[PDB]
Parts: structure tokens; sequence; C-alpha cells
DNA sequence: CAAAGGCCGAGGAATGCGCCCTTTTAGCCTTCTTTTGTCAATGGATTTGTG
């Protein structure tokens, strides 16, 4: 049962790793979505943080 | 052999900005049970009437 865990921990890691690689690549999209919000009243940070 | 121009990107105002649908949450709105304030009786213990 431990290497069974264990195994279910490699499977979960790699993923995690993975969704970590495809939100890295698309943070640009992320500001460029987050720009056409700037003025209604929250910062910039704020913005690309929600998003 | 350089210049004009076509291309891409890095930075800003703003006439800029969701919709349709399911599901819980607030609160108002009625209906009912209970605590509470009230009106009337109904004697009963001092106050007065009497000589």
């Amino acid at each position: 049962v431990k290497d069974i865990n264990r195994r279910m921990s490699i499977g979960e890691a790699k993923a995690r790793r993975a969704k970590k690689e495809m939100v890295e690549a698309n943070l640009r999209l992320v500001i460029s979505i987050a720009k056409k919000y700037t003025n209604r009243g929250l910062q910039f940070l704020d913005l690309i943080q929600e998003g």
C-alpha cells in the first residue's frame, strides 16, 4: 500500500508540474486579457491575479 | 551599396462591460400558541352612623 500511494503521488506530482507548465506558458494570455479592464476600479496586478 | 516601407511588438486610453440557468439565502407574510394587560363581579375587612 506504501508503493500504491507512492505511485499515486508520482502521478499527482507529474500532473501538477504539467499544470504548472501550462499556466506558466499562458500567463501572457492572462495579462493580455486583463489589460482590457485596467480602469474600472481595480489595479492592474489585481486583475492579473484574478485572471 | 542605402531607403522606403512592410512587420511585429511594447504601452496606453477608453465609446470599454455577459448570459443563461441552477441553487441556496433572506426576509416578509400569514397562522397559531402563550404571556400579558384589562373589565366586571363578589365577597370581605376598616370607616362611619347611629344613640
